[PDB]
């Protein structure tokens, strides 16, 4: 109905488009049946040209896929609209080509540069990162999937101190920006960061109907008040803030979510999250006409610490577990081409926003940058996963449990209460603290004395607030990566 020739909403000046091998997609609206010519200029020279015609059927859209472009810039992109004796031209300037990353999640990734530690110096450190272009999607929800973005908080723009730290939970994600900054330090070519994030949302709002069907999520349509403070309805956030973007070619996705699922559909998270990334991969693949990799990188953050009221069953450790598909590490078979950052040891007790919103986002960006370099940018043989036990065995006569880790381990502190084992007597189990007894470069021996001989399972770091800041027991000496939490059965 709106027949005004225009680019898509997220196509503006200063943007970053996807680089070779993938081809950037340029689409917009116009008059049905009119002809559209999209020309890419390097300076004043027209490097390339594609031709298409605006759909005469329902969509009312015109779309071209450019040829692979080499990272760099600046470029210009022009679209010309012609029909009969009617002529129109659109031009966007200072376009760059490089790796585009989509950041989404809830309030912890909404947190801005102005809100984190060392805020001012990070805010004003942009001089070497002017080719790290940024955009923040405004909060909109919709009952049905949308073809275009309704509302944009921060259009494509070069980073400045003001737009980096532009308020409380507003413009630029500290995590997204810092991660893109590490990425630019490494890659040294243009990076684009599009952040569409809504605080206090459950993963159901971010998933389409397909994931809900695949995981048999209860079709309440609504979600317990306190658990989630944002849009309850299913898939609305996805419909209005992520679906329109799936026609943009992007390098990868950064994801920080799970806090709102601690007490809502907890036990289905190990289904929904892998299903979510898979559905996003497929939908972006078809939306960009195959330009986005069908298995594009999906880097995510494991939930951080949280000072929580005492509870018999805490959701946070369960969600930390389910975020790995109950496997303890990524990438794994259920999540190929994915990297993770463990953040439970980066707890902030005195944060003004809450224990759940720690201000140390630089360390998170560093660990995510390790994961990305290893999994995505061919920096193999770089330690990006924390020490995880390859072998667990039980010595019933010695009343011990011998655990051996794949990587060498280094002891930062002993915690009698961090290791817990389950005591199933009369076939009724009970979780009890198991103190560490012996330690070695690659193995440690736990003690069973409090549980007699009915041992069934062990678990490590299964508390919402497991340790104090950067003070967890087990660490890698070289990589400064913490031993991730886990549960194992005997
Ligand atoms: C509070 O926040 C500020 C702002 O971010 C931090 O200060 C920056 O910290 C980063 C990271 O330490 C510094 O970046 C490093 O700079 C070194 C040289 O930078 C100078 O020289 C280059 C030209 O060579 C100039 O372009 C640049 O502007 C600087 O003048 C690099 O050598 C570093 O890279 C390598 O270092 C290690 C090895 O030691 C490698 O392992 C790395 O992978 C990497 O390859 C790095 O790029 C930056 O210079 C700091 N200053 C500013 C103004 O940003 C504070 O650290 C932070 N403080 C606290 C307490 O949180
Ligand atoms: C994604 O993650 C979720 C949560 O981790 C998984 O859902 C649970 O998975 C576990 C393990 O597969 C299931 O546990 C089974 O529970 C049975 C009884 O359940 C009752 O008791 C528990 C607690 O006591 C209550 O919470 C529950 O509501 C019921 O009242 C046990 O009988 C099972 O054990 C039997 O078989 C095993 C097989 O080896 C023996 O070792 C045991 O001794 C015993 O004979 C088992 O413990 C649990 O039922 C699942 N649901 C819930 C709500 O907890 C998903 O499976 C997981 N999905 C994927 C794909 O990873
Ligand atoms: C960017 O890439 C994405 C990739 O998905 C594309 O998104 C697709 O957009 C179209 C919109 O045209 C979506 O298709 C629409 O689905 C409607 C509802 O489907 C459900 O409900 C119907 C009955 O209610 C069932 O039959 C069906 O099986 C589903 O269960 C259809 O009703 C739509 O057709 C009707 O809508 C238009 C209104 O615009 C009418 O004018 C038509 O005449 C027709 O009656 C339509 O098919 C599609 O679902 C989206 N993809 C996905 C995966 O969901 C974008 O199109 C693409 N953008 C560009 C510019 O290329
Ligand atoms: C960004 O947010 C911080 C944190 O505040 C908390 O989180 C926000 C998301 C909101 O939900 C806030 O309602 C919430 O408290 C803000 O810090 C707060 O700053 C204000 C003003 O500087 C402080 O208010 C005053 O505090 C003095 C104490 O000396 C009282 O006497 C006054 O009457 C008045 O209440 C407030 O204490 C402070 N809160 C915390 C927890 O530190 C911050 O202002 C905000 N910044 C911007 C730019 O919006
Ligand atoms: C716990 O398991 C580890 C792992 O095997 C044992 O350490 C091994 O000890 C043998 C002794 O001959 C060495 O040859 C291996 O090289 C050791 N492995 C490693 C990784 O160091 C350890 O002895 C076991 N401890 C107990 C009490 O059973
Ligand atoms: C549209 O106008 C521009 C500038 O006047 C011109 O270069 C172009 O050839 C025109 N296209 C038509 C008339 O189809």
């Amino acid at each position: 109905k709106l027949v005004g020739f225009r680019f898509a909403s997220y196509i503006s000046d200063y943007m970053v488009l996807q680089k070779e091998p993938a081809g950037a997609v340029i689409w917009g609206f116009g008059i049905p049946g009119a002809t559209v010519r999209v020309i890419l200029y390097r300076g004043q020279e027209a490097i390339m040209e594609k031709v298409t015609q605006v759909k005469a059927q329902s969509s009312n859209t015109w779309m071209v896929v450019l040829d692979p472009v080499k990272p760099g810039g600046p470029f210009e992109v022009m679209a010309q609209q012609t029909l009969g004796r009617m002529n129109s031209t659109l031009r966007i300037h200072n376009v760059l080509f490089g790796d585009v990353w989509l950041c989404s999640g809830q309030s912890n990734l909404k947190m801005t540069v102005s809100q984190i530690f060392n805020a001012t110096k990070e805010m004003y450190n942009i001089a070497p990162y002017q080719s790290v272009r940024i955009m923040s999607v405004s909060l909109v929800e919709a009952e049905e999937e949308l073809e275009d973005l309704t509302e944009i908080d921060l259009p494509w723009s070069k980073p400045t101190p003001g737009n980096l730290g532009h308020g409380n939970f507003t413009y630029m994600s500290a995590l997204c920006w810092l991660y893109g900054r590490y990425l630019y330090d490494t890659l040294r070519y243009p990076v684009g960061l599009v952040s569409s994030v809504w605080g206090g949302t459950a993963i159901e709002a971010w998933s389409s109907e397909r994931v809900l069907k695949a995981c048999n999520v209860p079709d309440h349509g609504y979600i317990p008040e306190e658990s989630v403070t944002g849009p309850r309805e299913h898939s609305v956030v996805w419909n209005a803030m992520v679906h329109p973007l799936c026609n943009m070619t992007l390098k990868g996705v950064l994801w920080y979510q799970g806090e709102s699922n601690m007490d809502y559909n907890r036990n289905l998270y190990n289904c929904t999250f892998p299903a979510l990334i898979e559905d996003w991969r497929q939908t972006f693949h078809r939306g960009s006409q195959g330009q986005t990799e069908r298995f594009f990188p999906f880097g995510f953050v494991q939930l951080s610490s949280y000072l929580a009221p005492p509870s018999p069953d805490e959701g946070f450790p369960h969600i930390r577990w389910h975020q790995t598909a109950d496997f303890g590490y990524v990438p794994n078979v259920k999540m190929p081409n994915t990297f993770m950052a463990v953040t439970m040891d980066l707890g902030d007790r005195d944060s003004p926003f809450g224990s759940v919103h720690p201000r140390d986002k630089q360390t998170v960006a560093y660990r995510l940058h390790l994961g990305a370099r290893a999994v995505v940018y061919g920096e193999k043989n770089l330690i990006f996963q924390g020490p995880l036990p390859e072998k667990i065995e039980l010595l019933a006569r010695q009343e011990l449990i011998n655990i051996t880790y794949h990587q060498q381990i280094q002891l930062q502190r002993q915690d009698n209460k961090i290791f817990q084992i389950s005591c199933c007597s009369n076939h009724q189990c009970k979780w009890l603290p198991a103190p560490m007894s012996t330690f070695s470069t690659r193995t440690l021996t736990l003690n069973t004395k409090p549980c007699r001989d009915s041992v069934a399972a062990v678990r490590y770091a299964w508390d919402s607030w497991p340790c104090e800041y950067k003070q967890c027991p087990i660490y890698h000496p070289s990589s400064t990566l913490p031993a991730p939490p886990f549960v194992a059965f005997i």
